[PDB]
């Protein structure tokens, strides 16, 4: 069961970040910091901006809807995974200060993703919509199925949340459904580099 | 003769440290990380920080003055040997990133020095004074006296002293000009020192 994360700038979780997207409304989603100036989400996540990157703010580290303690930075690129998985790279710009968002937090570590296997236990960490916004929540599951670009596992995440191994580093990108989420194998990874060149994959 | 190191963070140099004290000036010494939070360098190395740690900046892989490419950790805890040989353990604080130093580099293998020999031949790795600050080099040489602590080598403080296997059988502490250079001897007594004192210490 998912237990809410109050220390959002702390250890691993503070590269897990906020999306807000404006419409008669607003959508929002979650993301991780993986590069300089660059997150990762899903495809229908950043969709909701409708071409417009500057329409998608990503608060890294949102702890409440009124404590934001790195600010947010404003969408400028959206890159979209050429193959067929709810994975799109978002790249920011820098913020009111000119720091970029890479600077602001420690940008996630990537899994080679070599060990993963089923059974083995994860976390899911982002920002669930049946909760107050832009609080920070964090489930534990297991690992069911593992193949191709998908991997699920073991209630429900919010869009775009990273999954977490036991070493803390990103096996995968939720995006919804067991839970299914987007598994970066090679060809993600090859992505990631080709786009995000200080990509961290360990 | 000896060669600049460039790749700093690559293969066994990473773990190859850059140690800055302020004192009307600097002194500048050399070590080699052992474990998640501790290196190895000289007790004389170590005095320059007249008791307080904190004085001690320790830059592993240094490269060159303007290029820390994996920062600096900063001196908590000086550990010396107890016995009268030139070693200290310098226990050092996470960085501001909250990362450990052995989780930063990977931390040297020690040698069980079961192997050592007098003629093997051996590399002396560091940061030498004569040369620009914050610039690793390499030096090959030859063991040619062992005796207690004590290991010797023909051809700098603090540097790790390597064997083939790119395991440390020494820390390098100085010698007499035109005569041998001189090591602290890593033998059984001072392999239990390290085991006491680092948790996670790594000899093979």
């Amino acid at each position: 069961n998912r237990h809410q994360i109050f220390n959002t700038t702390q250890g691993h979780y503070d590269a897990v970040s906020f999306i807000y997207i404006p419409i008669g409304g607003y959508m929002s989603g979650s993301g991780v910091v993986v590069g300089e100036n660059e997150i990762l989400t899903n495809k229908h996540v950043v969709n909701g901006a409708k071409g417009n990157p500057r329409n998608i703010s990503v608060h890294p580290s949102a702890k409440n809807e009124n404590d934001y303690p790195n600010g947010k930075f404003v969408g400028q690129e959206i890159i979209p995974y050429p193959g067929n998985s709810d994975l799109a790279i978002l790249r920011v710009s820098p913020n009111e200060h000119n720091q970029h968002i890479g600077q602001v937090v420690k940008p996630a570590t990537i899994s080679s993703n070599t060990d993963t296997r089923i059974n083995e236990n994860i976390t899911v960490t982002g920002y669930p919509g049946d909760k107050p916004l832009a609080t920070m929540w964090e489930s534990v599951g297991k690992v069911v199925y593992i193949g191709g670009e998908e991997l699920r596992y073991d209630v429900g995440g919010n869009s775009g949340s990273p999954v977490f191994n036991g070493k803390n580093q990103v096996i995968g990108i939720h995006y919804g459904g067991y839970n299914s989420s987007v598994y970066i194998n090679d060809f993600v990874q090859q992505f990631l580099r080709n786009n995000i060149p200080d990509i961290n994959i360990q």
